[PDB]
Parts: structure tokens; C-alpha cells; sequence
């Protein structure tokens, strides 16, 4: 979790990208996760679309189109491993932001209209240079709540044990 | 994925023996099957070992138990999960260890996260058709309700399917 100065660091981005107006039967979450690692790193993993498995817990494998180049727009078909409620998610990217480092796709099971961002921040203080990522989502109510967070976690937590492996 | 007809003939009578209950207000069960391709030796002594559940766990990080540890009955366990989960630590007693039949079980004894009273317990089927040899683990719990159920079904589902990966690497 977030000390008192990093949450001030990130109240701008947290009010541009993960503060919704929710229409009813809907909820929504905000996670965080530091990361020691540089954000170039971290970013270069989040934004590929086409290889979530690369950093999802759950995700057993990901297709994508033939000649695959990432757009707005463009789709995903997700199958995740085997024990969960549902087999398989097809996702569209909503959002790829190489400038400011934000993304985020749409679900389209329980989880319906399943709509989540992303986002990437630098830190530095004494020479140490690490990132923090910012996860939120929307989802369409039955507390269905406590299931996407822990995937979100879960998927965050693997994110930075891979981005701090590649960091070394 | 999930059993047959002829499994399930071949598996009522320890169903009704080991995996059914009276139930009493605000608690659910649930029964969970799993198919392996290893022998039930192997299985069972993976199963069996109270001190090391994180051998095919899904969330266990790690599992402390006394120091100078022999299993029996009433032994109790200390175990850590991974990071994301909405609790920390479990500390858990070991209520069934049957060799002979195959069944063990144990109860959750310390009750912060919403899994109030989990009692699960779990037993190792042999089965043999033409020469070919497999294994069918069962696995049922009982828990307090606050649809607890979908979490529960999915940490033993996960748990079960990483038993067969794991002895169906050991069988090799
Ligand atoms: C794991 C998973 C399951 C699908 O939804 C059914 C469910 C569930 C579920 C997850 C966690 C827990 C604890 C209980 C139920 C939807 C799914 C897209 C295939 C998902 O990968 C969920 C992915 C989510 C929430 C975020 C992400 O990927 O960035
Ligand atoms: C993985 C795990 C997570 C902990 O809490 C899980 C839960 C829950 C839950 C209940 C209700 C709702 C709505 C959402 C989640 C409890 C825990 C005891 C630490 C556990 O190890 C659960 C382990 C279980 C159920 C079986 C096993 O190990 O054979």
C-alpha cells in the first residue's frame, strides 16, 4: 500500500484516469502496487495487449490476429487455466497511451461489462528509481467486488516479481 | 474434467460414507471431483502430508509446523499465502489420517476471513481398466455462510488441479 506522499503524487492522475461517475448496479476499485523496477520496463509489459500471460496470474494462453499490430480497437481472446468460473474472455483495447503510460481494455459470464485502466508512474528520491502502477476497474454488480480485486491484485503482485526479475 | 457415470457408480458408496452431511443452519458444502493419471500410492502421499501442503497448494507460500514434527491427529499447522488474497495466514488441525482407506480432513481454527469453520476432507479412489491404472481424488467441505461457495470452489478446484499436474510429473 501507498505512504502519504505517494498518494499525493498520484492524486492528478487518480482524478484523470480511475474517479468514475458509476450508472446503478455498478461498482468500482482502485489498486495499487510498487514495483522496483524502472517504469519503461514495467510499461513495456503492461502495454503489449497481445501477451497478457506474460504477467496474469490466470491466464493459461492469449490468441490475437494473424500479423497482429496493436491498435485502439483491436481484440484478444483470452483462455485462463482451469478452476475458475469461467474458460475463456474476448477483450478490446480501449486505451494505449505511449506518451503518458496508460492503458486499458473492456470485457466483451459474472464479470459483465467488466471495464478496466491502467496507468504507470515514475519515482526517484537518493538515486533509488523504482514505479508504482495504478489498477482500476468497473463492473456490473450481481459483492462481486472481492473476486476482481483479488485478480487484479494477484495479476499486480506477479507483475512486479516479473518486472523486478528483468530489472536485475 | 468431470467424472463419469461409471466412476460415479463406482464412487457412491464413499460419497455417502465420508463426503455427505447433516447440515445446519448458515452452513454450505460442496463435493469436488478430480482425475489424475498417476498411481493412488503417489497421490495419497502427497495428500497425506499435513506439514507440506504447499507441495500442491495453489496460494501457500509457506507452512510452519513444531518443530520435530510426526503427524497424528489433532497436530495443528500455521500456513502463509501469497500476497493478493483476502487473508494472510490459516491456522489449521488435522482431523482425519486414515492410511489404510486413503481419507484425511482438517478444520481451519482461528476464523478472521469470511471461511468461517471450514471443515473439508479428502479421499484417494483407485481405478483399473485395462491395464491402465488412474486415480480419482474426492474433496467436500463444510463452511460457514456470511455465496461463499464460488471462492471456496475455486481455491479447492485450483488446488485439485494442481495435485495432478504435480503427480503426474512424479509419476514421469
Ligand atoms: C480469472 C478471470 C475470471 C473471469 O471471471 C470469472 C471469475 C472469477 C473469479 C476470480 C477470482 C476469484 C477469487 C473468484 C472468481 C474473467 C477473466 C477475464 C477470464 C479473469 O481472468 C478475470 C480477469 C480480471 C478480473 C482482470 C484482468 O485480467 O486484468
Ligand atoms: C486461499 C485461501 C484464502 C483465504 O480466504 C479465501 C476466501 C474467501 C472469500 C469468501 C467470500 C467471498 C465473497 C470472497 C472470498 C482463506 C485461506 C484459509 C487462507 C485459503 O488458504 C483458503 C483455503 C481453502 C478454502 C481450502 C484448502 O486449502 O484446501
Amino acid at each position: 500500500e501507498l505512504t502519504p506522499e505517494e498518494r499525493s503524487e498520484l492524486k492528478n492522475s487518480i482524478a484523470e484516469f480511475h474517479t468514475y461517475q458509476l450508472d446503478p448496479g455498478s461498482c468500482s476499485s482502485l489498486h495499487a502496487q510498487r514495483i522496483h523496477a524502472p517504469p519503461e520496463l514495467v510499461w513495456s509489459i503492461v502495454r503489449r495487449f497481445d501477451k497478457p500471460q506474460t504477467y496474469k496470474h490466470f491466464i493459461k494462453s492469449c490468441s490475437v490476429e494473424q500479423n497482429f499490430e496493436m491498435r485502439v480497437g483491436c481484440t484478444r481472446d483470452v483462455i485462463v487455466i482451469s478452476g475458475l468460473p469461467a474458460n475463456t474472455s474476448t477483450e478490446r483495447l480501449d486505451i494505449l497511451d505511449d506518451e503518458r503510460r496508460v492503458t486499458g481494455f473492456s470485457i466483451i459470464h459474472r464479470l459483465t461489462n467488466y471495464k478496466s485502466v491502467t496507468t504507470v508512474h515514475r519515482f526517484e528520491k537518493e538515486n533509488r528509481i523504482w514505479t508504482v502502477v495504478l489498477e482500476s476497474y468497473v463492473v456490473d454488480m450481481p459483492d462481486t467486488r472481492m473476486f476482481a480485486d483479488t485478480v487484479v491484485k494477484l495479476n499486480l503482485q506477479k507483475l512486479a516479481t516479473v518486472a523486478e526479475a528483468m530489472a536485475r
